[PDB]
């Protein structure tokens, strides 16, 4: 019932992020088992937050809400990273990844 590779794609945000304590990341993926999908939000100076969702096998688009302590300062240099990996594992088991650099946070 399984053929081909698992995958993950960041569909949004592509360019801009609204300033808020919640950052939504829309991910499309191919999971050939139950898997974890992870979205992270980084500034130019390092990791700010991430969200994880355990997803059932299939081909789908889902949106994860990343919770931050404070709204990020306006400017560029922000990064969204995504990965799909076996449930409960850390980054060393990543099956596929995506990333978007050069994001701007708007006032």
């Amino acid at each position: 019932a399984v053929i081909g590779n698992e995958s993950i794609t960041i569909n949004s945000p592509s360019t801009n992020v609204e300033s808020d304590t919640k950052v939504n990341v829309t991910l499309a993926y191919t999971a050939n088992a139950t898997r974890d999908i992870v979205a992270e939000f980084w500034s130019s100076t390092g990791w700010l937050g991430q969200a994880v969702k355990t997803v059932s096998a299939g081909n789908r688009t889902e949106t994860l809400t990343i919770n931050l302590n404070n709204a990020p300062a306006t400017g560029s240099g922000y990064v969204v990273k995504a990965s799909i990996r076996p449930v409960g594992t850390n980054w060393t088991s990543n099956i596929a990844t995506d990333q978007v650099n050069g994001l701007n946070v708007i006032p």
